[PDB]
């Protein structure tokens, strides 16, 4: 088959060669090297035989350290004397000059000074525990939080809400140092001198902070920088664990409340505020990063469909990194090139797809999904009426245990089908499929005989396509074993030590695991773009809605008396879900009857398949979040990396027992139950024959 | 042709018989008689042979007088003694019991007392003149305004902003008494005892006040009534001119400022506050209408398409009236029945349309477009992806001089084409077409060789379809001669005197003018639903955008120094308009080349024609107005009946010289210029081939 030709043409050695070629120098967004990498990708797509390959630019707010006013944290004594201050490229890269020092992009500027408080992971539950159980008031304090568990911008939002005047982020070995592995370069663990870069915005889907809603073109209106969406109002800076140990060692005050607050350093993990047993009197931060409008460049290419050129499947991945980014994103950049090359080989033998493929290399993803979101804002009118699906191509290889897939229920069946026809790259599975190894290693909690597929929140460039525009989206990559590996992300994430050599020595020396991910991403694009009937299954969406309705109802049971007292009922939601299940079953019964030789009959049913995900989009958005529009899924308000189901109801019920005004609070729950019931009923209505 | 069979089957005598049958009794929304009229329309559509005809209900907030606490206005002396108080069915209707007394639906309740001020038509410019030129402060006053010029809800919003505590509305003979015509029943003029009913909400497109965004179903969340959208916060009541003359006669204070403030009554038109020359000391209002959730019923029917059943042309008109409503809306109800009957006659000979026709009889239009807007909110997901156009069928006969058409530029060419093939009903034009008489009587200001077509604002049930959803819309009716007839609406508008006998004796005894309107509305539906290529012209939209851009730029010239000082430029708007004109020309050049025997080629271009109007819809809405989403048109903020072009820019520049903060004000102008330029460029992008 053509799909087998596409998959079998892809080669591990080619992914390895692309990865080495793209990882020799840092390629930070807005810098000359990441522009040169765009032009290189463009040249390659033209050689492969794509119909077009263009650079598409935007001018967006970025953030960088000031070379002549360096950031630091210090400890001062009562006489204002600095007692301590926080502070080469990896082997082989000694001549690389322009590695950006560690910083958190979009931190406020300032020099706050105060007592230090340790706040664990700075999650919502950690600040609840501090205030409600531990007697700690963070107002006016500098807080120190360990990285991990949730997106760092959520930590900063939480510290702002708790009244902190600054937040120090650090990498604790409990979370970034795998047991019995040596630090880089001898092993793949994080050294104590390395800090994790990353932005600390709270954009909620907005894209460029200065141009929410509209693409950042040269004529475009810009908000004043002080009103930029999502920009934090306190300083934020990241440090490695050698420096963190010095800051934590003499913290006094209360003992850590339980073992879940204690990391792995040889310190007490006492909470503060203040020091004991030391010259250590106050902590200071000094953070002076600069925000500036900077040009970014997406590469956008196409293969135009031969039958339905006005229908799109998008394969997009980011190219910008914090330093070399050999895993994030460049492993995905290398995969995207190998998929485009393979589609080019098909074209060289006369094939053309039924629908149009759009290939995209996004810029400034690490600064808030900026390039992919600005392009979605520019092209929203054609994208929302014509797109079948978005397949991401970020990091392919964050661990070497098994596959991880996150996607809409519409795509579950296609994912399972395609993984059965891709050889497993895993040791011990040499005559078995990827589906077989994935099922053995990560069975789904809700059905032991299927592999786990996760919900979509945010974290990568599919966000605007799925959460704002309602385009079916999916992602797949290799990952760690969650039952034995307790570290967050991977140890060297967003450090200088994400090098080609790390990937080849420690993650995937044969490049077979990366190859399996390229084969799956490419095969998904192929089936979505070439199949006469779009390969979605809406009965799988109906089953998912039944599970999500049971989950949100279960989370309401502990408030049963309040539900009765305030007249709150989930009956309309369960009725809408029942009606959707009936409509989805009836739709599939009619779909198998379609006359495949009648092009308008086929197109009308394909439009229903394409527009189903769109029915879940509410133009009014979610509360406070104009740009999260999907009623079934949104990024969690507590952790943008995680997807939450029925987000409007979930947020309305969360911590409701502590709301000041219970009558108002329960009316908000009733509002969002009503919106969810309407939206699912409306979606069911789009499937009806008459 | 089939179109000629549709048009020629329609008969004046049938429109007359329908109108007589629907106008014997009042048919106020939410009352038993208007439900009985729905079931009658349903029975008729089934007899005609429609595929379906269903009642679709919603429970929405309506407003009615309290039978046991009647409304009134009084004049009291300084001893609190009532000196004056404001206060049968038409001939032939003496036994009709349930005529609703005059009131303004959704008025606040209250009994304010104070000095009286005359505020002319209570337009924005009248309140500017009062405050800025005449030295009058309306704070704490009862104001009296004449009806006319603008929607009455705008008068009430303006009086609230000026600080009034109540507003009396009245019909001045200057505006509702045509010269040398006798009052009803001897002629068609307004008697001095009659008052005009009508709602006084400021909904801005929201629909039911309690359920903005979502259809008002039985499970639906409802706002608390005190938070209902658009509900005024002062009492409002309407009176006839015999009563108004008594209230105006002894007003003292300043003389009317110029003749444009003087109506036709034998009173001075002095402004107040206060009385002179009289026992007349203070005015009181007493208004106690009740707001209550009430069931309403739309009738929705279909003829399913034979080729593209998933594409819709909607023909909708309201059925509810204030009293008998023989003009508004029942002349349009009679027309809609005659069009449905004629389509049924086509079906009886074996015809079926290419696309689907949706017929709708809307309820509660007179209470804020409620039935049509709730149905749009219920069906938004299918409507926005599948609708070709909306054709209204409200009043057909508001005067007897010539045609009036209001529609999107997409429909100009079709309107002109069809009017050339409909016989003119006008005396003296017996061998000429309707186009010929319309052109002679109402030439367009921008092209003397075409009839005038107006922009769409609000005022009838097309509003949500066009302004919220971006579905091409049009309306047509017979109207008065504006160059000789200076009265607003028609004299008996919204009174008990809108009777069948009024229409037959004074407006259109032969029913030929009503017939010509039925023929045009039906022919528009037919061509939109049956033509292989949707009959829109996008180069006419390009020309319209050039005119609107020149108009908004011209309105900015008096601020030229401020444009320079604040760095405001219209360059991006003119560049987007140029790019749209090029894209529209290129689209039409490709459209004539389409292979008409290739169904997917045809469908792809029809999708571009259908989705063009949608490209102008911004889900973020206009400032303060979530439900007006069209960037090119919106109802005027000063008069919802009028359409305004580039509404976001217009409102940003309006009265800008009086804004407190000029830097902020000009930044808002720049924002809305940027949004308009983006939106037109995005719309141009939807026409591109690649
Ligand atoms: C699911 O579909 C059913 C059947 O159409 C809807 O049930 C109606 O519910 C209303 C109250 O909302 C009752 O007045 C009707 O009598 C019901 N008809 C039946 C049971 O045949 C139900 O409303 C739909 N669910 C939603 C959320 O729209
Ligand atoms: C209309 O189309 C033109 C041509 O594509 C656009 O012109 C570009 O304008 C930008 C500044 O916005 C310049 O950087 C380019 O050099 C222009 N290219 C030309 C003139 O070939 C113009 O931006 C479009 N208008 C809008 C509103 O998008
Ligand atoms: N592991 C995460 C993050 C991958 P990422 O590319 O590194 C994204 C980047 C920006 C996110 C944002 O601004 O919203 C960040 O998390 O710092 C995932 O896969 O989902
Ligand atoms: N002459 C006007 C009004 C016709 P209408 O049907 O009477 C509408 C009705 C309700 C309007 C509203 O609530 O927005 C009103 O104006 O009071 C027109 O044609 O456009
Ligand atoms: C960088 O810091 C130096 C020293 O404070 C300052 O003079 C300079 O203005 C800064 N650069 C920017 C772009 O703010
Ligand atoms: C938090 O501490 C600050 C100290 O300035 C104080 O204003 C506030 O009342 C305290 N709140 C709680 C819950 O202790
Ligand atoms: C890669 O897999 C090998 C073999 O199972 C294992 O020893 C190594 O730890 C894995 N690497 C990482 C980075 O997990
Ligand atoms: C009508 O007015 C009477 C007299 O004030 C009052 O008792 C009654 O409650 C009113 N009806 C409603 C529905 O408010
Ligand atoms: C309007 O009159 C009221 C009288 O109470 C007063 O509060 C306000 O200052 C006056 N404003 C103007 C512009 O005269
Ligand atoms: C109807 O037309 C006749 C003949 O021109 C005219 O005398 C009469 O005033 C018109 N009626 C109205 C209501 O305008
Ligand atoms: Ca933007
Ligand atoms: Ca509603
Ligand atoms: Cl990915
Ligand atoms: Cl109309
Ligand atoms: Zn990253
Ligand atoms: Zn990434
Ligand atoms: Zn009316
Ligand atoms: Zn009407």
């Amino acid at each position: 088959s053509i799909r087998w030709k596409l998959v079998s043409e892809m080669k591990a050695e080619n992914i390895k060669s692309f990865l080495r070629s793209f990882t020799k120098l840092p390629h930070l967004a807005g810098t000359e090297q990441n522009f040169l990498l765009a032009k290189k990708i463009q040249t390659q797509w033209k050689k492969f035989g794509l119909d077009s390959a263009k650079l598409v630019h935007y001018d967006v707010l970025l953030s960088y350290p000031n070379e002549t006013n360096a950031n630091y944290i210090s400890i001062v004594d009562e006489h204002e004397t600095e007692i301590f201050k926080t502070s080469p490229p990896p082997d082989g890269y000694e001549n690389v000059t322009n590695i950006v020092p560690p910083y958190n992009a979009f931190s406020a500027q300032g020099m706050p000074e105060g007592d230090l408080v340790y706040v664990n992971y700075a999650r919502t539950e950690d600040f609840f525990k501090l205030e409600r159980e531990m007697g700690i008031n963070c107002t006016g304090k500098i807080v120190i939080a360990r990285y991990g568990k949730i997106f760092r911008g959520n930590k900063v939002k939480n510290a702002m809400l708790a009244g902190a005047i600054g937040i120090i982020l650090y990498s604790d070995p409990a979370d970034y140092f795998a047991p019995e592995v040596q630090p880089y370069p001898k092993g793949w663990n994080l050294p104590g001198t390395a800090a994790q870069r990353g932005n600390v915005l709270n954009l909620n889907g907005a894209g460029d902070p200065l141009t929410p809603g509209y693409p950042a073109k040269e004529y475009t209106f810009r908000l004043d920088v002080e009103e930029g969406v999502g920009i934090p109002r306190i300083p934020v800076h990241p440090i490695g664990y050698n420096d963190a140990e010095i800051l934590l060692r003499y913290l006094g005050g209360i003992a850590p409340p339980d073992k879940s607050w204690k990391g792995a350093l040889n310190v007490s993990y006492s909470i503060g505020p203040g020091f004991t047993g030391s010259s250590f009197r106050k902590v200071r931060m000094h953070v002076y990063n600069i925000n500036k409008i900077t040009r970014i460049y997406n590469v956008v290419g196409t293969i135009r469909g031969s039958v339905e050129p006005d229908r799109y499947v998008i394969l997009g991945g980011h190219r910008d990194s914090w330093v070399f980014g050999a895993i994030d994103p460049t492993s995905g950049v290398a995969v995207l090139q190998e998929i485009a090359r393979s589609f080019g080989k098909l074209m060289s033998k006369g094939w053309r797809p039924r629908r149009t493929i759009i290939f995209a290399s996004w810029d400034a993803e690490e600064f808030g999904l900026l390039g992919s979101t600005e392009w979605a804002e520019e092209n929203v009118k054609i994208l929302q009426e014509r797109s079948i699906a978005y397949i991401n191509s970020d990091s392919s290889i964050e661990g070497n245990y098994t596959l991880r897939v996150d996607c809409t229920p519409l795509l579950y069946q296609l994912v399972y089908k395609l993984t059965k026809e891709i050889p497993s790259p895993d040791d011990g599975f040499e005559s078995k499929s990827l589906y077989e190894s994935w099922l053995e290693k990560d069975p789904s909690p809700e059905n032991k005989n299927l592999p786990r597929i996760n919900k979509l929140g945010s974290g990568s460039d599919f966000e605007a396509y799925f959460q704002r525009l309602g385009i079916a989206s999916g992602r797949a990559r290799y990952t760690k074993n969650k039952k034995t590996d307790k570290y967050s992300s991977y140890p060297v994430y967003h450090t200088i030590y994400e090098t080609f050599e790390l990937v080849e020595k420690f993650y995937d020396p044969t490049f077979k695991k990366q190859l399996s991910v390229a084969q799956l991403r490419g095969a998904l694009v192929y089936e979505l773009v070439d199949s006469k009937i779009i390969p979605f299954n809406i009965q799988d969406y109906a089953e998912a809605l039944k599970n999500y309705a049971a989950s949100i109802y279960n989370l309401s049971k502990k408030h049963d008396q309040q539900l009765t007292d305030h007249g709150v009922s989930f009956d309309s939601l369960f009725s809408a879900v029942k009606n959707f299940s009936e409509a989805a079953s009836d739709f599939h019964k009619r779909l198998i009857q379609v006359d495949l030789n009648n092009p308008i009959a086929v197109r009308m049913m394909n439009d229903q398949l394409m527009l189903l995900e769109r029915a879940f989009i509410d133009p009014l958005g979610l509360p406070g979040k104009l740009f999260y529009r999907h009623i079934i899924f949104a990024p969690s308000s507590h952790n943008k990396y995680a997807g939450e189901s029925f987000p409007g109801i979930y947020d309305a019920i969360f911590d409701i027992e502590n709301k000041a005004n219970s009558r108002l609070a329960w009316k908000e729950v009733k509002k969002h139950i009503s919106i969810a019931a309407f939206t699912i009923q409306a979606a069911a209505g789009t499937l009806k024959e008459v």
